[PDB]
């Protein structure tokens, strides 16, 4: 079976609006989420359908761009940080499950690469 997903609201976690979570939903996220190579990062991995059912046995803390991008709507970080945390938990899981020649590790390299352009122009808080 599949986890539940990660949680993309929580009425005991303090919440905001800061000019910095407001660039990574409208230009970070808005650039890498129509990416050619986007498509396997928009949803939580279906071991199911996939046929994966090792996948969350080496993955204890999934991430995908659907999660984030339902976090940053939904003003669930406190800081910039944390949703950076959350791509790279995103990249990191798929560069430790996949092997070196899958396309996905080519699609999430190429995610990264245009990820870290975006987040060096982050703003000033
Ligand atoms: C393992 C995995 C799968 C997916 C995924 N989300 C999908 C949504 C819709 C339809 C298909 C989808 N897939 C399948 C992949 C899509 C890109 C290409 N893929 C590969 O390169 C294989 C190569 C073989 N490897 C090995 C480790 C079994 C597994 C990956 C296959 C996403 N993420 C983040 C993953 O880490």
């Amino acid at each position: 079976m599949n986890p539940p997903p990660p949680e993309t609201s929580n009425p005991n976690k303090p919440k905001r609006q800061t000019n910095q979570l407001q660039y990574l939903l409208r230009v970070v996220l808005k650039t890498l989420w129509k990416h050619q190579f986007a498509w396997p990062f928009q949803q939580p991995v279906d071991a199911v359908k996939l046929n994966l059912p090792d996948y969350y046995k080496i993955i204890k803390t999934p991430m995908d761009m659907g999660t984030i991008k339902k976090r940053l709507e939904n003003n669930y970080y406190w800081n910039a940080q944390e949703c950076i945390q959350d791509f790279n938990t995103m990249f990191t899981n798929c560069y430790i499950y996949n092997k070196p020649g899958d396309d996905i590790v080519l699609m999430a390299e190429a995610l990264e690469k245009l990820f870290l352009q975006k987040i060096n122009e982050l703003p000033t808080e």
